[PDB]
């Protein structure tokens, strides 16, 4: 019943993302900055990884907003994938599951 | 789910002979990192990450490992994942459409 | 079957966590720095003095491991990971279908 989300997305819809998450109803993710190919070199092209684990009642909201939020019009928007996720512990407690989010 | 996604953590001057390779294996996109690699303190690696169909996922690792391998220690790991679904942001087209 | 253990953690922890690993077994991981968002911001420095940021710097540690030993990893993660303040994070599981080593096209458990 986890999920993880990973969005490929542009830089500067960051911002916009993450209140279209919040607004959804997640309380955090996890981003880092990635190179992109697509339609280092100059083919090569600055995105950010949005990484979020949810329950999966709730991800095709979810991945809505995100591309709702990173939608440009312009090429090189990007991609979100969804993929299983067997657990999830909170490591300061030990709370497994959607107690752990 | 026909889709798969593929993970190689390689020596960073080989992502060229990979980015190569796989265009010659009709995968075009690709997403990259830099790591810190504890195998063999740390080295940094580059991590490639692509979503492909499952009617390719063999041949695409093939060719990572053979642009990536030196024949020398800490040519590193291609993995292979499922993806349940994926999208593209400009269209919302979904599997092999959002590729 | 092969897992990958995803530790979203504190970056001070790596060492710790590291040698945790080495004791069950695991000898060779992937790290990587992350900003991460959640109920922790962090306070920031400019010549001496603070201000407030959103994200806060983790650490991502990634180990493909075996099925069996992969709740004695987590555990091991976890218990060294832990600190008692907020914001110590998460250790997540997900499937791995295949793995292969690079030099030997070492398959499975082999390719580890
Ligand atoms: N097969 C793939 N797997 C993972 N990531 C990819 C793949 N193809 C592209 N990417 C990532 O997506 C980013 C954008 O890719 P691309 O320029 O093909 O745009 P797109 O949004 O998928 O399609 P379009 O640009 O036509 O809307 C790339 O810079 C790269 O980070
Ligand atoms: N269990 C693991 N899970 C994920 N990544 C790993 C693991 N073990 C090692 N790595 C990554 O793989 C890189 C190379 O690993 P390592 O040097 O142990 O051997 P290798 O390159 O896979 O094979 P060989 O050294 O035998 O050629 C490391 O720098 C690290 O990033
Ligand atoms: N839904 C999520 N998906 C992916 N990563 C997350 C998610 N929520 C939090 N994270 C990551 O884990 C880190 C810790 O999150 P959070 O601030 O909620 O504290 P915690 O350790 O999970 O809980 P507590 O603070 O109660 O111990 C974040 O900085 C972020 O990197």
């Amino acid at each position: 019943h986890m999920k993880l989300i990973t969005a490929i997305v542009k830089p500067f819809t960051l911002d916009d993302v993450k209140t279209s998450l919040e607004d959804a109803g997640v309380l955090g993710m996890t981003v880092s900055e990635i190179q992109g190919y697509g339609r280092y070199s100059v083919d090569f092209v600055p995105k950010v990884r949005i990484e979020v684990v949810v329950d999966d009642s709730i991800v095709d909201k979810v991945v809505d907003s995100i591309v709702r939020a990173a939608r440009t019009g312009k090429i090189g928007d990007g991609k979100v994938w969804v993929s299983p996720v067997d657990t999830i512990v909170r490591v300061r407690t030990g709370e497994r599951g959607h107690d752990a989010l």
